[PDB]
């Protein structure tokens, strides 16, 4: 009883409504302030405002509604990180259509398996990803429609977003009149992520709880205007999807790169006055080697995070030293937990620790051959319970039961311990 660690109350009370309603409300606010940048392409230098994004998200939402999609349908987004990636994501969330972010680097065999699990009716893909999508469509009849993301005109006989929108939208559609669908957030499929890989069913409730964390001044980022983040995390990764979505609710500027480059990354950090940089685990190792860092003005940079990805103590300290920072904004989480359920609290950084338990969550350490709850400073298997835990693996209840027990505890498999202050450490 005294050995179960619980997250504190959330700074703000949990917001009502679905993930789509919650996202629509925020984006609508930032839409009405002209020039508020949602996304920036570091390669192309193109900026897209929240007003452009809100309009496109609302238009795609209604278009998919009139096309015939509802709660029983899914869509796939298969692209490299781009300005248009989140347009179908936001649009589908508004109407309760489950989104399946699909790895654009997948081979034909892996792509089939992923799409086979999520069974999408419409696939939104980039020009680069089209050839593989056409191949898999021949094997999967469920895919009835392919829409091109990064094209203004029609591409290879396939409709662009704009042309697809025109085919279904009423003559005088007003995005500020648009109202997102209301449904049971506890059960409704929001996203289907890939963890032979499995499909992870994440509910609207799952994302609603993440939306609480990301706007939390302790466990996320405080909503301060003119705040920009640079992310090189693939948007189909859990750590890339649920950080970026959260940044949209905060009204932040999200600077992106479809490909990593050392100089472009560091110049983007400097010129866009980035306050938060997000790396994948192996890019942390890269920047421990990088020496160019000193040549750039990174005085605006406040933190470096992964989004909950595993990071070794020594590598974390070396990166922090390069960027002249006290430490890394660490986190622990799995795809099956939506996002990070153990996060470094703002300013409360501790060497080695991956943070404290997030609001609404509980964490315990157990014996590996008993399941007995262990105490402070004692090493064992890390188990978590909270409303961000997935609904289950898609069409695989046996793998779900092996991971999540009847009390709602998820068994991560990782060895951990917590100290007397509540900080967790991955061994």
């Amino acid at each position: 009883a005294k050995n179960i660690m619980h997250g504190p109350p959330p700074f703000y009370p949990l917001e009502d409504g679905t993930a789509g309603e919650q996202l629509h409300k925020a984006m609508k606010r930032y839409a009405q302030v002209p020039g508020t940048i949602a996304f920036t392409d570091a390669h192309a230098e193109v900026n897209i405002t929240y007003s452009e994004y809100f309009e496109m998200a609302c238009r795609l939402a209604e278009t998919m509604k009139r096309y015939g999609l509802g709660l029983q349908h899914h869509i796939a987004v298969c692209s490299e990180n781009s300005l248009q990636f989140f347009m179908p994501v936001c649009g589908a969330l508004f109407i309760g259509v489950g989104v399946a972010p699909t790895n654009d680097i997948y081979n034909e065999r892996e792509l089939y398996n992923s799409l086979s699990i999520s069974q999408p009716t419409i696939v939104f893909c980039s020009k680069r990803a089209l050839q593989k999508i056409l191949g898999v469509q021949k094997k999967l009849p469920i895919i009835q429609k392919i829409v091109i993301l990064d094209s203004r005109e029609d591409y290879m006989g396939k409709q662009s977003m704009y042309s697809f929108i025109e085919s279904h939208l009423p003559a005088g559609f007003n995005e500020y009149d648009y109202i997102p669908d209301s449904f049971d957030r506890e059960t409704a499929t929001a996203l289907i992520m890939n963890s032979l890989p499995k499909g992870v069913e994440l509910t609207h409730k799952n994302i609603c709880v993440r939306f609480s964390h990301c706007r939390d001044p302790v466990f996320g980022n405080q909503i301060i205007p003119d705040t920009a983040i640079l992310t090189v995390i693939p948007f189909h990764h859990g750590f890339g999807m649920f950080t970026t979505l959260g940044y949209l609710t905060c009204g932040f500027r999200i600077v992106l790169m479809y490909r990593f480059e050392e100089e472009l990354f560091l110049r983007s950090l400097q010129d866009y006055k980035i306050q938060s940089a997000l790396l994948v685990p192996t890019l942390f190792s890269f920047f421990a080697k990088s020496t160019l860092v000193d040549k750039y003005d990174l005085s605006n940079l406040h933190e470096i995070a992964s989004g909950g990805a595993p990071l070794a103590k020594e590598v974390g300290e070396a990166v922090a030293k390069r960027f002249k920072l006290p430490g890394i904004r660490q986190g622990y989480g799995l795809t099956e937990t939506t996002s990070a359920i153990i996060i470094t609290p703002e300013g409360d950084d501790k060497p080695g620790a991956c943070g404290k338990v997030v609001p609404f969550f509980s964490a315990k350490i157990v014996d590996l051959d008993t399941g007995k709850t262990l105490g402070v400073n004692q090493r064992g298997e890390l188990c978590v319970k909270g409303p961000m835990i997935m609904k289950g693996y898609v069409n695989n209840p046996e793998a779900t039961s092996a991971l999540i027990d009847k009390d709602g505890w998820l068994h991560s498999g990782d060895i951990a311990y917590y100290d007397k202050d509540g900080h967790f450490f991955i061994v």
